[PDB]
């Protein structure tokens, strides 16, 4: 590996999912750490093997700027944090990597963007899914007309939302979440529909009930359903859900065949199906060593910020939708650099 | 088999479902037939073995009055003809058993069960998902309480519809069928986010589009969206399409699992699944006959039929203005789900 990663915010997804992820990596590796507690990150770096000598916080996390082994930084905080950190890694001069939703505002997403072509250096958002050989599999399989023509999308993306005083959930904080399960995520069923079909939506339209007498639901939405329309004619219809267990199930059908995701996106061996009448390549792994190619050739990375910025553009209007009851025109011209 | 049936219309339903689905009754039999075709019902007769002296129709249909073998009549014709000889029915004192949706209207959904009150005679609507072992396996999980505090509920339903010149398929003419995929098929999804959750949605939103270039779109949909919230605070996300091959998929998400039915409402063999003997149509033609043999109000009374058509309505209604439609009045389901 000569690729080297800062990752910042030793959190579930960072300890859970990401950091072993990079044992299959083939170019990246963890150079530094970062978070709001050395204890933590020792135990971390040990563990990992990172020279205590590169544990930070975020107060000297400016300091990455004067170490070139760390090519480039991994945020994993929460979603307010994610403008901030990423502007000031590019200000250090180092390739970005944010996790999703991308951020809180679509302002602060353009500002992002804007920091990373400054910086000259490039800002690529978490969505791991466009690395996974399964959802690839599925799209090509879409590419391929095995569906025929594609005319109705529906998805579902679902977990409990853990109760423990909701004041401690930064995910039930409309500061530091922007969002319910819609940002946290619905997103996936979004983004999902998205690359999926292969176009992105005009129209949009949403409904969102949470339970006024729960707790967890008193600054971001439980429950949202969305529906969108296509420019090829094809619909959709998705839900996002923080008071239901586990749930992945995307469908996607043509005139020729139906395909069934499930589970869709989830960490480990997702399943697809299709009903008519991973070799090397973990999405984390994939996702790791695919910002570091990238660099080490000067190509475009897969998932840009724009396309993060598309996500919570889209998401803004379906909660515009949600909130008037009228359907909100998305129709802004925005383009996949590179596909789906 | 002690109830005797007359089969009204011996369509595809009727020679590919109906019919071999006497085979496994145990108290039904097919008495007569009734088709706008004495050619055909004739080799139908002879098939089933049904005195030619039995086959009547649209003509002479009320004679069944004069035949007490014939307990009950099976409508299998167009929707807008359902209520025509749903009455017609009643008024020669015979049980009916009417196919899906009821009709199309609410009104005649209203008029067909009280001829039923009339004549003193039952009226059962044919949703044979409610005699499907599976579906039932189903309610019972969840009223067993196996996925917890249901939340989230998912439907689909979809088939092509054939394009051979569109004012051939009853289905593809507004009059005669009442909708579009919604009334013919979507309906399975209403009825079974109904049954499944053992509620009434309260409140009803929808969207549809069809191609404005298909031929076979131009006077009933080919998809459309419904979500609705019910009092419990469950919600639900569906639709029906007639330009998609054969999708059956429903989903029930609680707070303990989550399950699914794919597929949900097939004709053979459905499949159901948690994440954390007998036939429907068999069971269907007999659960009316016990009904009658035991005074003892059916499972799927036209009170029930008419439900969905009222709740059908008010989604084609809240698709039209695009504003959310109360449907909150007061229905219940006698006997359960
Ligand atoms: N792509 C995926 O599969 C996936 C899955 C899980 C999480 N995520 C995303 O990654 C990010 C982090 O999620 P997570 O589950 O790891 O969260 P977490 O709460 O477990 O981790 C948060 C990290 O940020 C730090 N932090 C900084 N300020 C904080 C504050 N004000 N309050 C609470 N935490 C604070 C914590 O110390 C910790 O290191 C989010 O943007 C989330 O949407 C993506
Ligand atoms: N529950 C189920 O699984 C299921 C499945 C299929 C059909 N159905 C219902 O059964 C009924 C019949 O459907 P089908 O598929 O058998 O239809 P079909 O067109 O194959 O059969 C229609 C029958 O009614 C007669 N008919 C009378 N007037 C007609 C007219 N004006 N034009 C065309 N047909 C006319 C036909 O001769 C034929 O015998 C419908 O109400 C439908 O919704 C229910």
């Amino acid at each position: 590996r000569r690729f080297g990663y800062a990752i910042v915010g030793l959190g579930k997804y960072a300890l859970n999912q990401i950091l072993p992820g990079f044992a299959g990596c083939q170019h990246s590796r963890i150079e530094a750490l970062v978070d709001g507690n050395a204890e933590k990150a020792k135990i971390v770096a040990a563990e990992y093997g990172v020279d205590p000598r590169k544990i930070y916080d975020y107060s000297n996390f400016d300091k990455i700027a004067k170490d070139p082994k760390i090519d480039a930084v991994y945020i994993i905080l929460p979603n307010s944090l994610h403008a901030e950190f990423a502007i000031r890694a590019f200000k250090a001069g180092k390739h970005v990597m944010c996790e999703k939703p991308m951020a809180t505002s679509v302002a602060d997403c353009q500002r992002m963007i804007d920091a990373a072509k400054a910086a000259n250096k490039k800002l690529m958002i978490g969505y791991r899914c466009h690395y996974d050989p399964m959802n690839r599999a599925a799209v090509k399989l879409i590419r391929e007309n095995q569906l025929g023509k594609l005319g109705m999308v529906t998805t579902d993306n679902s977990d409990v939302m853990d109760q423990n005083d909701p004041a401690q959930q930064w995910r039930l904080r409309r500061e530091l979440a922007g969002g319910g399960s819609l940002m946290d995520i619905g997103i996936y069923g979004l983004n999902g529909t998205r690359y999926l079909l292969g176009e992105e939506p005009i129209e949009v339209r949403a409904y969102t009930y949470s339970d006024p007498n729960d707790e967890r639901f008193v600054e971001v939405e439980d429950r949202i359903i969305w529906q969108m329309r296509f420019r090829s004619g094809a619909l959709s219809h998705g839900a996002s859900s923080y008071s239901t267990t586990t749930t992945s199930r995307f469908s996607v059908q043509g005139d020729k065949a139906v395909l069934l995701m499930d589970p869709a996106t989830g960490y480990y061996q997702n399943l697809i199906s299709v009903q008519t009448p991973m070799p090397a390549n973990n999405q984390f792994s994939a996702q790791l060593d695919h910002l570091a190619e990238a660099v080490i050739n000067n190509k475009p990375v897969r998932s840009p910020g724009e396309e993060g910025m598309q996500d919570v553009r889209l998401i803004q209007a379906i909660y515009e939708a949600a909130r008037t009851g009228r359907p909100v025109n998305t129709d802004w011209g925005y383009v996949r650099q590179g596909g789906y």
